[PDB]
């Protein structure tokens, strides 16, 4: 449940952030999103299989 | 009238712009605003004196 609520399914390649150091909203880029989301989906499937067995 | 409507009185030292090349709104800085606005005010005063004489 925590993994589902925290990370989700897909990893956004493009992010928009606006904190104190940055004067206005800025656009940052993430590296290798596809591999991260694929492996996250695989981990979620493995956890679901383990839950079903339990 | 054209000078009053176009430029105004004060020259903003800080500008906020958002055009097609710039993804989001960005903050640009102007150099020597005080001298520009002072000389513009002097030119406006000279034009007003000339208008009064005319
Ligand atoms: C032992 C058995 C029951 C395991 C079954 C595994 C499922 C819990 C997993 C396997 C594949 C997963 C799917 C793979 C791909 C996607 C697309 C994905 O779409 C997006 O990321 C874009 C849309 C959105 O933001 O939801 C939404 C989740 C979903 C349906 C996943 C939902 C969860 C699924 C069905
Ligand atoms: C022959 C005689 C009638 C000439 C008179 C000259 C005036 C037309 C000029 C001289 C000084 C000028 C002033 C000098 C400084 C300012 C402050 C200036 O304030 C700002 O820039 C911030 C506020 C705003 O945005 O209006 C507004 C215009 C004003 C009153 C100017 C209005 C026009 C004035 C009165
Ligand atoms: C052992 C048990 C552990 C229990 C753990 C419970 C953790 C709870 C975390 C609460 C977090 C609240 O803040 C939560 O942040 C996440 C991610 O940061 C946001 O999540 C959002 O962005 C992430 C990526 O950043 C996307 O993958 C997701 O789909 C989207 O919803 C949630 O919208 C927000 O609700
Ligand atoms: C010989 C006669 C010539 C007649 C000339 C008539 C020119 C008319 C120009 C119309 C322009 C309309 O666009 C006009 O742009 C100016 C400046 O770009 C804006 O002006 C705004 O920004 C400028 C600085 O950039 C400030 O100094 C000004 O106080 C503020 O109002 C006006 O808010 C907008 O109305």
């Amino acid at each position: 449940v925590g993994q589902y609520f925290l990370y989700g399914f897909s990893v956004p390649g493009l992010y928009e952030c606006n904190r104190y150091p940055c004067i206005k909203e800025v656009e940052c880029y993430v590296s290798r999103p596809t591999e991260k989301t694929v492996f996250l989906v695989f981990m979620f499937a493995v956890s679901g299989i383990c839950v079903v067995l339990n």
